[PDB]
């Protein structure tokens, strides 16, 4: 039964299970006739941009990047859903800051990756305090660049995820102002080019199956995962351990009805909030393999 000659799969190092899947060569083991090429991206929108120009054909992101890609005319497929890790989606403020509530974010400069989960996190948390995206000043910055801005004192707050959350709260750089708990965050997705998933559905399904198993390493191989992740990232083991503490299991699985509806609701909310140029229809982009 035929399999593709190559999988250029995008990933974000923040996703510990993918780092491990990569390190442990899980896909290579499962697919010995496929060249597995892991391509790192700083965040989701970057990975999505790459998917759209064909630099990768599969990759993981938060819920928001594919909505922005779709809005921009990307003909992508949702092929897998990753449960949310709301403790790991955070708004941080410099620890020296007098900001102590979400309300205090009004009129502040908030760094975040545009079109990432953080964008949604910020929108949702701001909304609870009667603040919209127009009540803050966004600094649209990739994680590394936001980290530099935050270190330079150029940001009042930063909507970001692990490991930055763990790293900066543990070393005293940041205070947690809010996380994603209580928001019914959707989680994230594995996205595919439509051609690749159409050509190689079973394979894509099996890839998801293998990635699904990778997430389990964090629990069933905690101490080894910590050692490996710390080693690979250069992060302190204590930081790595804290990132694992913030995560329940979040293994990639098929999109359920509620997940797809939740993603549409987010699409609708972004459009309603004038954050997307087009209304996005999620369902036509949803894929599931036969079986």
């Amino acid at each position: 039964a035929a399999e593709p000659a190559q999988l250029r799969i995008g990933y974000q190092k923040a996703v510990s299970s993918l780092v491990l899947a990569k390190q442990h060569r899980l896909l290579e083991q499962r697919f010995p006739r496929t060249k597995i090429t892991w391509v790192e991206f700083p965040a989701g929108p970057q990975l999505l941009e790459a998917l759209n120009v064909g630099s990768i054909d599969l990759g993981g992101a938060g819920d928001i990047p594919p909505l922005f890609a779709q809005a921009a005319g990307a003909d992508l497929l949702y092929v897998g859903w990753v449960p949310p890790t709301p403790k790991a989606e955070t708004i941080l403020v410099p620890s020296k800051s007098a900001l102590r509530t979400v309300a205090d974010l009004k009129g502040k400069r908030i760094a975040f990756q545009k079109g990432s989960s953080a964008h949604n996190l910020l929108l949702r948390v701001l909304a609870k305090s009667g603040l919209s995206m127009r009540d803050i000043t966004p600094l649209y910055l990739s994680p590394a660049n936001a980290r530099a801005a935050f270190a330079a004192g150029q940001v009042d707050a930063w909507a970001i995820w692990d490991p930055w959350y763990s790293a900066l709260t543990l070393d005293g750089s940041a205070r947690l102002l809010a996380n994603g708990e209580g928001l019914g965050l959707t989680g994230g997705f594995f996205l595919s080019s439509r051609r690749y998933a159409t050509a190689w559905g079973p394979f894509v399904q099996q890839v998801m199956g293998t990635l699904n198993q990778a997430d389990g390493l964090l629990e069933r191989d905690r101490a080894g995962s910590i050692k490996t992740l710390a080693q690979v990232s250069g992060l302190p083991p204590a930081v790595v351990e804290r990132t694992l503490a913030h995560r329940p299991p979040a293994s990639v699985q098929p999109l359920s009805a509620q997940v797809i509806k939740a993603q549409q609701a987010t699409a609708d909310l972004f459009y309603a909030q004038r954050l997307l140029p087009k209304r996005v229809l999620v369902a036509p982009a949803v894929w599931r393999a036969p079986d």
